[PDB]
RNA sequence: AGCUUUGCGCAGUGGCAGUAUCGUAGCCAAUGAGGUCUAUCCGAGGCGCGAUUUGCUAAUUGAAAACUUCCCAAUAGCCGUGACGACUAGUCGGCACUGGCAAUUUUUGACAGUCUCGAGACUG
């Protein structure tokens, strides 16, 4: 809605002139006398097992104040992340250039936009099986990307 | 959380500040100011006009260099002498001075300088 406004170095130049004019006037005086969308992302990594790289993305996570999960698996690691559009822009420039994870790559499944956030606060989940994990995303109404990042996996290794 | 890029105003230093700079209530703008470059062209105002804050303090000239009373006329002991009284020609107490008060015991200065651990010594 509202507009910036710029000026000139010149007209701040008279600002500054007049400002300290008026300062000096006064010395002298003084002597005298996340709502409406949240971004939403979910990346497939094939290990997450280190326990350095998880918790450089739970701190990645708790610092710019994006809720979630990152629920692992056999070789199928989900991470989702909820939040503003800045903080889940930095969130996958240090999942995917800062986290160096190297057959273990890391790789956006998918980014979206949603109306409100699901999770509460990042909960490192585990879980053997997938539908443990199936469960555990349909429990927070999660489960059409958990069931596309299984998809995307199955088809990354049949491919 | 640290760090970095950049600008404004403000704070500090430095620097220039009569080819130095702003002001404009004038005038032509990134739809485009204005090229002699580059005129399928650069891209910023163009070029007029109006001119170069405030405060401290010194110094100079002059009779006087500006901070809220002059002047007059004037001012705010002794030795002796003459009377008076007292005590036996003398003495005492008070009054004024018709003369004096720089020559050893009193008031016209034998004073000054230097040194040592209240005291002493040396010199002129």
């Amino acid at each position: 809605v509202t507009l910036g406004v710029y000026l000139t170095k010149k007209e701040q130049k008279k600002l500054r002139r007049q400002t300290r004019r008026e300062a000096q006037k006064e010395l002298q005086e003084k002597v005298r006398l996340i709502s409406q969308g949240v971004h939403i992302s979910v990346y497939r990594v094939r290990n997450l097992s280190n326990p350095a790289k998880k918790f450089k993305i739970e701190a990645n996570a708790g610092q710019l104040y994006l809720t979630g999960v990152v629920v692992l698996h056999k070789d199928v690691n989900v991470v989702v992340v909820e939040g503003g559009p800045k903080a889940q822009k930095k969130f996958k420039r240090l999942m995917l250039h800062r986290i160096k994870w190297d057959t273990n790559k890391c790789v956006l499944v998918w980014e979206g936009t949603a109306k409100d956030r699901s999770f509460g606060e990042m909960k490192f989940k585990q879980c053997p099986t997938e539908n443990m994990a199936r469960e555990h995303f349909k429990k927070h109404g999660a489960e059409h990307y958990w069931d596309l990042a299984l998809s995307e996996s199955v088809l990354e290794s049949t491919d």
